[PDB]
């Protein structure tokens, strides 16, 4: 498709105030006389990856900031370029979060975490302990009451729980490599969330609709949500508090931080307005105070209006809970991690994995990228060199080191096999450049990820990779073998996690060629 000149449309997700953006954009129209259409769909954030890609979709996307690295190592957003004045405007770890590759791919506008809220008129001191919760529950529900509902079907709010006995995404010291999702800390935490479920003091169908009406209704004692989720509960007039999160084993309740962010779409034909729109419109006192008095936006990105914000303890708690929480990683693979650490809760909550299965599968899925790059690029550039590389693999190091040596023996036979069916597409591809290169990833879709899924067709998939790779070292062009492995690698993860994940991944295919 292609985005139309002369308009802003502006792409929010449906748990904020987007009457209140709408506000703004009236006032911008007011100004300029262009239209600003704000948008609220489903599952946005799955859909503009999608249909940006095609030069299509909003002008604008508002997400946090952690699917914004993917979006802009995808091509999907236009660089950021304010000047300095505007930059001092705001806080330094706010354009921190929007950073990526050295360069800036959005306008930080709010910080999000999660805190406990609860009903003093059931609960005049929440508990600060999850472990107390269970006792809490057991008295409550001789009132017809429940200690606490909260949206079990997003990881995002299981997640403090999960991390808080040693449960981590990325380490961080980031370590791409090191994933602590299957670890003792994440094992108790989730074991401690299944047992809530077990002991009937917790749904695992809850879901945020039913957590919210819940404790807007009066009819579950705490509830966990950010600062959006307050303006219905201002509406519903139960008497609530905001405060730090339940420890677990003695250990803060650790949120993944979110910023809210606003990105410019790389198709867009209206980048200008759309500067204009977010600096001059949005990020002022009166653009914010228009979003916020809507659905509250946290703890706002602008100096000057946060300093008012900051005097309100739901806000203080907010941040006292993001201290003890962490920033998200804003990298590529964080969709996969969340994809992945969302089906093991649910799982886990069901009953259909026990917690080491669902984890265990969690864990995978959120290796799966790194760990077949590894293998990936390592084969495409020994093959091409005709020397191996001496680095160590690392974390997982012995399935990687026993993936290669398997493909290493079965690959050289697919070549060998099929040298001139491969010499047949290589000269029909006529790959001279990284521009041909870039090219490569919609065949490779269309011939591999379409056909049927096994090992032998990924192996022919790497395998004419190598191929590519050789010739590419012997017409001088060795820099694109990285992005081409890089490709077939974002092919492979992409179109074939789900079965991918299913065959254990690469201890799968070491299993499966195993002589
Ligand atoms: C017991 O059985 C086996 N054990 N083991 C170990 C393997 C098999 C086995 O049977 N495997 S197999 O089923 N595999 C495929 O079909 C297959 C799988 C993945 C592929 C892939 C194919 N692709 C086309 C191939 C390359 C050579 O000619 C292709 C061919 C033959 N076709 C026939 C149709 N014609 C139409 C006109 O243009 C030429 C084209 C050539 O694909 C069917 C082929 F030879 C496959 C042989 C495999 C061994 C069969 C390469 C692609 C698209 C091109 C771009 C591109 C770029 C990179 Cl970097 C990387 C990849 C690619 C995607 O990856
Ligand atoms: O549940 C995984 C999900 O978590 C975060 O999404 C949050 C979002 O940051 C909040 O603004 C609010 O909308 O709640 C969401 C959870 O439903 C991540 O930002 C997101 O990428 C991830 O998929
Ligand atoms: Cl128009
Ligand atoms: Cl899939």
């Amino acid at each position: 498709g292609k985005i139309e000149e002369g308009k802003l449309v502006i792409w929010i997700n449906g748990d904020k105030g987007y009457n209140g953006l709408a506000e703004v954009g009236k006032k911008f129209e007011k100004d300029t006389g262009i239209k600003v259409t704000v948008e609220h769909p489903d599952k946005l954030e799955e859909k503009f990856p999608q249909v940006a890609a095609t030069g299509d979709g909003p002008d604008i996307i508002f997400w946090a900031h952690d699917r914004f690295g993917g979006y802009a190592q995808s091509g999907l957003l236009a660089e950021i370029t304010p000047d300095k004045a505007f930059q001092d405007k705001l806080y330094p770890f706010t354009w921190d979060a929007v950073r990526y590759n050295g360069k800036l791919i959005a306008y930080p506008i709010a910080v999000e975490a999660l805190s406990l809220i609860y009903n003093k008129d059931l609960l005049p001191n929440p508990p600060k302990t999850w472990e107390e919760i269970p006792a809490l529950d057991k008295e409550l529900k001789a009132k017809g009451k429940s200690a606490l509902m909260f949206n079990l079907q997003e990881p995002y709010f299981t997640w403090p729980l999960i991390a808080a006995d040693g449960g981590y995404a990325f380490k961080y010291e980031y370590d791409i490599k090191d994933v602590g999702v299957d670890n003792a800390g994440a094992k108790a935490g989730l074991t401690f969330l299944v047992d809530l479920i077990k002991n009937k003091h917790m749904n695992a169908d809850t879901d945020y609709s039913i957590a919210e009406a819940a404790f807007n209704k009066g009819e579950t004692a705490m509830t966990i949500n950010g600062p959006w989720a307050w303006s219905n509960i201002d509406t519903s007039k139960v008497n609530y508090g905001v405060t730090v999160l339940p420890t677990f084993k003695g250990q803060p309740s650790k949120p993944f931080v979110g910023v809210l962010s606003a990105g410019i779409n790389a198709a867009s034909p209206n980048k200008e307005l759309a500067k204009e729109f977010l600096e001059n419109y949005l990020l002022t006192d009166e653009g914010l105070e228009a979003v916020n008095k809507d659905k509250p936006l946290g703890a706002v990105a602008l100096k000057s209006y946060e300093e008012e914000l900051a005097k309100d303890p739901r806000i203080a708690a907010t941040m006292e809970n993001a201290q003890k929480g962490e920033i998200m990683p804003n990298i590529p693979q964080m969709s996969a991690f969340w994809y992945a650490v969302r089906t093991a809760v649910i799982n886990a909550a069901s009953g259909r994995q026990t917690v080491d299965e669902a984890l265990k599968d969690a864990q995978t899925g959120s290796e799966l990228y790194r760990q077949s790059l590894e293998i990936i690029s390592r084969y495409l550039r020994e093959q091409a060199t005709g020397a191996a590389d001496t680095a160590p693999m690392g974390a997982s190091g012995a399935t990687s080191r026993k993936a290669l040596e398997t493909l290493r023996r079965v690959g050289d036979g697919v070549q060998r096999n099929h040298e001139t069916a491969f010499q047949g597409m290589l000269r029909k591809l006529d790959i001279k450049n990284e521009d041909d290169v870039k090219s490569l990833s919609r065949v490779m879709i269309h011939v591999f990820s379409d056909g049927v899924t096994n090992w032998g067709r990924i192996v022919t998939l790497i395998s004419f990779g190598a191929f590519v790779a050789k010739h590419l070292k012997t017409i001088n062009q060795e820099s694109c073998i990285e992005p081409l492995a890089e490709s077939i690698t974002d092919v492979l993860v992409r179109t074939k996690r789900d079965w991918l994940v299913k065959q254990r991944g690469w201890d799968g295919f070491v299993e499966f060629f195993h002589v």
